[PDB]
């Protein structure tokens, strides 16, 4: 029997007589494919190697359990810090959060693919051992009576038994699901011999698995046993995959199950499973996009787990404002340090720069998904600019008589552009999409207007205010002013609307609350996630409306700027219209 144990900076084998890492807590293998997976609590990662590759980095905090399904070819792990258990394919793709609720400090995990069951421990105020289906079916609590700091769960498939230790009560028990025999950090099995690692001897102790007698010593001097396993093919019994030729018709994940056909079709986190029961939707249909200062994250509003997948993006340093075009599936954000605006997909792939030049404090960004333009406000230079989503055709759209412009939004199908203002006399303004008809919409009871949402469906606009700590609702002209909620407002404020709910950031920028725009009910969605800056709730599919600009750029040689009264073509900096008001020249 060879024994594989997570050291911490090292990974190594012991007998019967991978290095250069910082804090390993867990280890596993798929002997058939010759793979070895480990977890790093300091590096915040899970990697693999053959006899290195990144597998899960996209946001862990302390993952201590790690188990490989060799039959469904899936990787299961637990994060004691984030209070959730997750599954993924062997290389990390198609990642799914199996559990998240009623979880304290999930530690060790072990699998039984043929039966399709998982097992794990809780290290909270209420420590426990619980099992469920490999598909997250039927959560069942098994051990509650007398345990504190349980760890190193191991199963004997040859004799249908479950072993474990207790790093606080110094026993090694055995059971199965019920009936319990009493017979130490991590532990494993091989044939007749159960090997464990002792908190106070720093050696690998071994004993009989039926009686216990013969308390032999395997290897001394072993200081760090963060996890321990038996490295043998026979530790992973063979079975045919019940999924078969092709994922049992699953479009994505085919996970082992205890019941029915003994396989269950699953979808990655957030995304829903169709009437089919085998095919996923093409991603989540409803997204809450999130701009932290240094990361960028997404929350599906399709599922009640609200899990913020980190976007795989490089160099976010001081992000501020965010928005998204549904037509191309593009995310656009701004960065107060890099002094630029960036592009990318939900994935975080295809990352590109959109604008790099004369930007100071781009506190507001807005996509026009009809005319295919992009607007932003700049508190620094004190002007509202517009390009195309590309970043070309840059034109200064409002500059004179504008001080401290902040949040910006557009109503392309109507022809309206709304923004907030500070300075000498703060206000909410409206113009046509070419800066024309600049009119003041709200004049009084404003201090620091911070965020604007449009309720396109119901002719409403929403805003919030730093100084007055109020979030107000109003008609998009013909007023119906009303303060919907009363709460403190962050200087930089992530404000967004979609559906029947309204998303915003709390004072400390530590949490995102939503409010049912109609009623009043406030439920905190995400917690414990600092440095929130900006938000955009959006329907990735649904694209509402159109105007004449959507066809052949309204016959304009550069910018198509839509008024409710018609349409005017526009020109970049240095350009000028010719005799016909449709073509721009360099005079
Ligand atoms: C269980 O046993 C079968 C039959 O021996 C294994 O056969 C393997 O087939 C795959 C391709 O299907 C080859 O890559 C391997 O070389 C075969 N293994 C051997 C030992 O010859 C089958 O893979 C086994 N099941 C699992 C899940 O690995
Ligand atoms: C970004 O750039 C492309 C390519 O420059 C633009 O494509 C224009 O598209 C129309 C088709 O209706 C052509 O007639 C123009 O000749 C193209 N313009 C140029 C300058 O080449 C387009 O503006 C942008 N892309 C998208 C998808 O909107
Ligand atoms: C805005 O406020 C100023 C100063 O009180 C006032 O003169 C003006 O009439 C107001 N505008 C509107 C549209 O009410």
């Amino acid at each position: 029997p060879l024994l594989l144990y997570a050291n911490r900076r090292d990974l190594r084998l012991v007998d019967a007589t991978v290095g250069g890492l910082e804090d390993a807590a867990a280890v596993d293998f798929v002997f058939s494919h010759g793979l070895i997976y480990w977890s790093d609590v300091s590096e915040e990662a899970i990697k693999r190697t053959e006899f290195v590759q990144n597998v899960v980095v996209s946001g862990l905090l302390s993952p201590d359990g790690l188990a490989c399904d060799w039959l469904g070819e899936k990787l299961y792990w637990t994060d004691s810090e984030t209070n959730r258990i997750e599954v993924s394919n062997l290389d990390g793709s198609l990642r799914k959060v199996l559990f998240w609720q009623e979880l304290d400090q999930p530690r060790a995990i072990a699998l039984d693919p043929s039966s399709g069951f998982m097992y794990w421990t809780d290290w909270g105020e209420v420590p426990k051992i619980e099992r469920a289906g490999m598909d997250g079916s039927s959560r069942f609590i098994i051990i509650n009576s007398e345990i504190y700091w349980p760890n190193g769960l191991t199963l004997d498939y040859e004799e249908q038994k479950l072993y474990w230790a207790d790093a606080k009560l110094n026993f090694i028990h055995k059971s199965n699901l019920d009936g319990t025999n009493r017979q130490p950090f991590a532990l494993t099995l091989f044939e007749d011999i159960l090997y464990w690692t002792d908190w106070s001897t720093h050696s690998i102790l071994a004993c009989n698995k039926y009686t216990g007698e013969g308390l032999r010593e395997i290897h001394s001097d072993i200081f760090s046993p963060m996890d321990i396993h038996a490295f043998s093919q026979q530790r992973q019994p063979n079975a045919t995959n019940p999924c078969g030729i092709d994922n049992g018709g699953c479009s994505h994940l085919c996970l082992m199950s205890p019941v029915k056909p003994f396989y269950q079709c699953a979808c990655p986190t957030g995304v829903k499973l169709l009437e089919n029961g085998k095919t996923c939707k093409d991603g989540a249909t409803e997204l809450l996009l999130l701009a932290r200062r240094t990361d960028l994250r997404r929350i599906s509003l399709d599922t009640p787990d609200f899990t913020d997948i980190v976007l795989q993006l490089e160099d976010i340093r001081h992000a501020i404002a965010i928005d998204y075009d549904p037509v191309e599936g593009y995310i656009y954000w701004t960065d107060d340090e890099v002094r630029a605006i960036r592009r990318s997909f939900i994935d975080g792939s295809g990352s590109q720069f959109v604008v790099t030049a004369q930007i100071a404090h781009p506190d507001g960004i807005a996509v026009d998904w009809v005319a295919r333009n992009l607007y932003w406000t700049d508190t620094g230079t004190d002007r509202i600019e517009v390009t195309r989503l590309n970043g070309t055709m840059r034109k200064i759209l409002i500059s004179e008589d504008l001080e401290e412009p902040r949040a910006i939004v557009l109503d392309p199908m109507v022809g309206y552009m709304y923004w907030t203002d500070w300075g000498e006399i703060p206000k909410i303004e409206r113009a046509a999409l070419d800066g024309s008809d600049r009119v003041v919409l709200v004049n009084t009871s404003l201090g620091w207007p911070n965020g604007l949402a449009l309720d396109y469906d119901e002719g409403k606009i929403y805003w919030g205010d730093a100084k007055t700590d109020k979030i107000e609702v109003m008609n998009t002209d013909g007023t119906g002013r009303r303060v919907l909620v009363e709460d403190k407002i962050p200087h930089i404020f992530g404000f967004t609307l979609l559906g029947d709910y309204v998303y915003w950031t709390d004072w400390q920028r530590r949490s995102i609350e939503r409010v049912h725009k109609r009623s009043a009910e406030r439920e905190v969605i995400i917690d414990q996630l600092p440095d929130l800056m900006g938000l955009k709730a959006t329907n990735v599919h649904r694209v509402i409306g159109s105007n004449p600009c959507a066809e052949e750029n309204g016959g304009c040689s550069h910018l198509c700027l839509y008024r409710p009264q018609g349409l005017r073509c526009a020109c970049p900096i240095g350009f000028e219209l010719i005799s016909d008001m449709k073509t721009c020249i360099v005079p």
